């Protein structure tokens, strides 16, 4: 009976939401969906044990299995490192994962019909990628900086004038990108919008900028037809550079419903248990997604104590659904995705009915305005979920 | 009977905004202020004629006179050097100004009550500074960029490794500023706080590029106390930097009522029209107030054939508010301030009567279902503001 969704790796996370996560799995996740976890521990109880190597390993899960979710974990801070007593500060999974596996964040908040939002003339989200080191130096007094390029074989120098320091001091800093970069910038933005079917729009500060931002104008386009151009007239797609206000322009002078690519991570106005990140790699296969807020101290506080929280695991209920639905595709199996498509709606439908956790109820009517009878608490809307989906289910299967 | 100004320079726009403009000086500034204008035509009509040296001018009675306005202006771009068959392209008067004063541009929506938001728990506008050359270079093959310090006097260099670039090319970019320029946009920062008497927040992004942003956060935080701290601790205002999400959070997690100086030109949520910018020398003297909206393409294509037009000339009445109340707190005239004190509300209050232009009409119902009989065109609304104004007088003065 349970569906076959094949390998989809798992990262345990932690605090608040690694019940949440187990309350998902428990509840939408294992009485339906037959998978192959691979799951790992992230939690940093899990870092003080094999001295960070499962985090790396984990990343290399997704590198073969081509799928991860990943539920929200800490990162070690001054707080942790006393409180959790840690044997050193273990470099963030977020950044751990990415810069194994590369690839491009996209995130967007989900569209519920009913609650408030930046503009209430959004009717799909806009899926904002980004694509996020950096020298900098105080110089502190009068003198020449030069950025010079020195090639690697002895061909002629090339030098720049950055400023010319007089009066005082200055500041300065050097910033850098690669073709690998940009075009990792690129496929893993274009794959996004081919399986999210909306248009691209990439933006850069083209004239104010024209050299460096310019080559990222340069590399879609240059992308945008050798590659995707076919796959795009089909199925309608299309991608558009602007400029930054040539684009926020259209931002609200549009509804959404298209990929968003930044050139400059949370910012937005959706609440952050709204937003759902998914990351991506070029190659259009490794997917790994997860939600795109904390771990939620809050609720946590109140967590050990036994008392009642209200607390919304939409980001990670999503973050299956991403990674069913982007595992599907993979694999063509037309059962599993019809299982992440449909629970999408089960957790907009829910809030769709008014049925909500606080935040939404919070932000509804503001933020003192809400009370316990105008929402519900957290393990209580675990279960409406399995409820309305398992209908939502048994006209359909 | 008319009220002492004093030297208050100003402007000629352009386009539509030059005869809301004129109305706006006819109608709500000529009956009641006198004042010594020294209006110099910033028109493009004027910048074939003296060859920019108006401009430059225009510029230096500022510097004297210590209070501008501005009316909106073309920037000379490809259409305009052929339609108005232009001798060249003339500097952006824009940057024509700022680059002579320096100075720091403080944009702001309006708060109308009855608008709609990107918040609507903003009851006091977010006053967004912002900061704003840099060079850039495509480094087509392998290398080791490095951006290298060498002083003026013969020091030691001072090397840096940007990137050594082995597989395909890269790209990279030098970027610099002053503590002349921090400081411009330092003290400049502060003193628009200390006339909106609201708190001021820096934000950088500090831990992501330390010495660089740190010597943002650096200077305010030594001027913050050498400087201001006394005028601050009076009259309650505080500036506490933050960082950009941890702003961006309390953004909405604030109404407003602050001054927000970003290290990073229009953006916003709020229309157009709504948005008043403000610029000024970290003398806290010179104040150069304009319309922060372009300078309406549409409404003239409509304007010169005699059809009837609706645009919002809210953003140039503040430019002279601002002018005139910046004017007053230099000159200590009382009855000036509050000419401009009350204009604001009388500008604020028609609209609060629900007697608004298109733009708000047509931002309410949604674009389409804007309706002329929902709102008022733009000929009309210079009546009712000195009308509504003039009563707001009769009982005040
Ligand atoms: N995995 C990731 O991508 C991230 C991980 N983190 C982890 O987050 C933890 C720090 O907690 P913090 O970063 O402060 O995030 P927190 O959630 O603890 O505080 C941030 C705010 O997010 C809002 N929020 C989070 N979840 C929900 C929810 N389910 N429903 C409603 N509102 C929600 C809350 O506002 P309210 O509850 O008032 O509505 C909360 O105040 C650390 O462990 C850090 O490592 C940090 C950033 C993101
Ligand atoms: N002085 C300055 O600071 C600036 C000067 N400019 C000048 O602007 C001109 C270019 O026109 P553009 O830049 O396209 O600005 P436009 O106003 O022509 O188009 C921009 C949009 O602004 C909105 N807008 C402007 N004024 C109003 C208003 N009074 N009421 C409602 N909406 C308004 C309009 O949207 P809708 O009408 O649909 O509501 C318009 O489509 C050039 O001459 C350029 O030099 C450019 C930028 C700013």
């Amino acid at each position: 009976k349970k569906i076959s969704g094949g390998s989809v790796v798992e990262m345990q996370g932690d605090e608040m939401t690694r019940i949440i996560w187990e309350l998902i799995k428990e509840k939408l996740i294992f009485p339906y969906v037959e998978l192959d976890l691979h799951s790992y521990d992230l939690g940093i109880e899990n870092r003080d044990a094999t001295n960070d190597q499962v985090t790396k390993d984990a990343a290399e899960a997704i590198k073969k299995h081509n799928v991860g979710v990943k539920c929200a974990t800490i990162t070690p801070d001054e707080k942790r490192v006393e409180e959790f007593k840690l044997k050193q500060m273990w470099k963030s999974p977020n950044g751990t994962i990415r810069n194994i596996l590369g690839g491009t964040v996209f995130r967007e908040a989900i569209i519920c019909k009913n609650i408030p939002r930046l503009v209430s003339g959004w009717v799909k989200p806009i899926i904002i990628g980004c694509h996020a080191r950096a020298t900098d130096f105080v110089v502190p007094g009068p003198g020449k900086v030069e950025i010079t390029y020195t090639p690697s074989d002895g061909t002629q120098k090339v030098t720049y004038l950055v400023h010319n320091f007089e009066e005082g001091g200055g500041v300065a800093m050097g910033m850098y990108n690669q073709d690998k970069s940009i075009e990792d910038f690129a496929h893993s933005s274009f794959q996004m919008a081919l399986s999210k079917g909306w248009p691209l729009y990439l933006s850069t500060k083209n004239t104010i900028l024209k050299k460096y931002d310019g080559r990222f104008k340069d590399i879609f386009q240059e992308i945008y037809d050798k590659q995707y151009k076919s796959q795009f007239e089909a199925q309608k797609i299309w991608y558009e550079h602007r400029l930054i206000d040539d684009m926020v322009a259209q931002a609200m002078k549009s509804e959404g419903g298209f990929i968003w690519a930044c050139k400059n991570v949370a910012q937005g106005y959706g609440s952050l248990g709204m937003m759902t990140s998914v990351l991506v790699c070029p190659d259009g296969k490794t997917v790994e997604a997860e939600a795109a807020h904390g771990t939620v101290t809050r609720h946590y506080r109140m967590y050990q104590k036994g008392q009642e929280t209200s607390t919304n695991p939409i980001a990670s209920i999503f973050a299956w659904t991403r990674g069913l639905a982007h595992r599907a595709k993979l694999d063509n199996n037309k059962e599993l995705a019809f299982f992440a498509n449909a629970l999408e709606e089960v957790s907009i439908e829910t809030i769709e009915a008014g049925f909500m956790t606080k935040d939404l109820a919070a932000c509804i009517k503001g933020l003192p305005n809400v009370q316990r009878s105008d929402y519900l608490n957290t393990f209580e809307f675990m279960d409406k979920l399995g409820e309305n989906l398992k209908i939502k289910l048994a006209q359909a299967k």
